[PDB]
């Protein structure tokens, strides 16, 4: 409940102490809400070349964008999906654009971010079935994008981890059961009620960057109903049988030492590894809540990119 | 004291644990303490090139092994100083033979394997000071072995891991600070008393690969005296001073989930970063202790070896 955390992520929980509660703010706190914070930042970005295109896909509407390395363009590349988190409330291509431009080119892929519909203009399930009709229109036009289509990955950060595990069960459920060849997840959110968890205790209670104060908006902005009466696994994943996740993708998980939402998310590792599925899962020392997307690079934010990365190169040399 | 372990993890217990007791045993145990039982185990290996040399070195007489990958004779290669594990008491190139060459010919280095001279025979510090030597050796002969000794990184297991550690400290204090650019460290042991932490006493009941009887074996074989009377940091990493830890190289730190060492390990994460030392340092889920050295695959042995692997060339990478 007191272990030290890295200077940078203290000092910056101190700035953010000043603040009113979530729920009290208009939310075109979306565009100061780090689209223009994260431009301030004045970090190193790799170049890259970028191309946004709006698509049609098993009956929705679609926005992407499309991330490559330069001098590749006529090499086939294999292709990461990426899904943002943002507590399904904020989040956009300028907020994830450090790790998203790092992954890209220090794997070597074509990455297909996805603009899905935020909360709680939208609830429950539409993001999820947005993400699967995505991945149904790439494997589609995989010419046209100069990508292995077979060499598939998806990853995410916080509510895009929970997004990246829930997509990975709803596409077994409708027949495609090979698709996905790995699924990365970055600190995922699980739990029907979270206060059943340790961690909830130590580190809920305001003095963190994401307390239980924030979690009670979130789930509010997300669910229809409250998560008790909804009784969804790809709600809540906590819920999943060992019938539900039998026959998914090997998988990548980290989680953070000081967070509320740590040990539920070890508690999944754990749900997987019962289920015959292939995973390695580790907790992060010294680290906090959403660290990925933090400007100021930390060991553990260069330790995290490099393992993620050689973890990908790993399962898509299989399918070359 | 009750997470899941993987069933490969279980069952290599149950193998060890119905074999006779350790203090019952005459110490040419050696030859079938996995020399012939590794051998046996018949696994695959990736193609190396192997010489053994002895020589003379600040005083002493070494015995070592240098290991390369094919067709890279002609090329000049960083390289990387191996110390096995074993409690101090066991261990050889033969029982640490698939670890070694993994590393070897993943991160396309020079390993330089240190034979040092094993326990009760010999106490501390006699094999820190061999390594110390063995170190200034390489530094000598680099246009020999066909090296760049800038780029030099030293990594183990156990009580190879513990003497990693204590070597970069001892280097430092000879006004030797600028010869390692990284320590790399597999679930090391730290403590001048284990019972203080928490997963002494979920895991050393002997129902774990390394038991709380098992440990007071291998300390009264290695210590010349009691830890308590000896209070010295290079025997007992804890006592280090924030003082005795500045200036020292970057770490990469392995702890494993279930293992007596669990809470001391993550303990010197702690001192390092405090003392402004760049650390990565993650608690490994479903593992026991000493799994680097088990022979059939697992996801957390891959994710290991990889994970590694890229840290190294992450480093590397700077003095090229």
């Amino acid at each position: 409940g007191n272990p030290p955390i890295h200077p940078v992520y203290a000092a910056a929980f101190a700035a953010m102490k000043e603040r009113p509660p979530i729920h009290t703010l208009d939310l075109k706190v979306v565009r100061e809400s780090s689209e223009a914070r994260q431009l301030a930042a004045n970090i190193k970005l790799p170049e890259v070349i970028e191309e946004d295109k709006v698509v049609e896909s098993d009956g929705k509407t679609l926005k992407l964008t499309i991330v490559r390395p330069p001098g590749t363009e006529d090499q086939i590349l294999p292709v990461l999906i990426f899904l943002h988190g943002g507590g399904f409330v904020f989040g956009s291509k300028y907020t994830h654009i450090k790790p998203v431009r790092d992954l890209t080119v220090k794997a070597n892929v074509v990455t297909v971010f996805v603009d899905y519909s935020l909360s709680p203009e939208a609830k429950f399930p539409t993001a999820i079935e947005e993400i699967y009709a995505a991945i149904l229109w790439v494997r589609e036009n995989a010419s046209s994008l100069n990508i292995n289509a077979e060499a598939l990955a998806v990853a995410g950060d916080s509510a895009g981890a929970t997004l990246s595990a829930a997509v990975s069960i709803y596409a077994k459920e409708k027949g495609l059961s090979a698709a996905i060849k790995t699924q990365v997840l970055i600190y995922p959110a699980t739990a029907v009620s979270h206060a059943k968890y340790e961690s909830y205790k130590l580190f809920g209670n305001g003095d963190y960057i994401l307390s239980a104060e924030d979690l009670k908006f979130f789930s509010n902005a997300y669910l229809p109903a409250p998560a008790s009466e909804l009784n969804d696994k790809l709600a809540t994943l906590e819920l999943a049988t060992k019938a539900d996740l039998e026959g998914l993708p090997p998988a990548l998980l980290f989680t953070a030492e000081s967070d509320v939402l740590r040990d539920e998310g070890e508690k999944y590792a754990q749900q997987l590894a019962e289920a015959g599925v292939d995973v390695a899962a580790v907790r992060v020392l010294g680290a906090v809540h959403g660290f990925i997307t933090v400007p100021v690079e930390t060991p553990q934010y260069r330790f995290t990119i490099n393992t993620i990365v050689a973890h990908l190169r790993d399962i898509y040399a299989k399918y070359n």
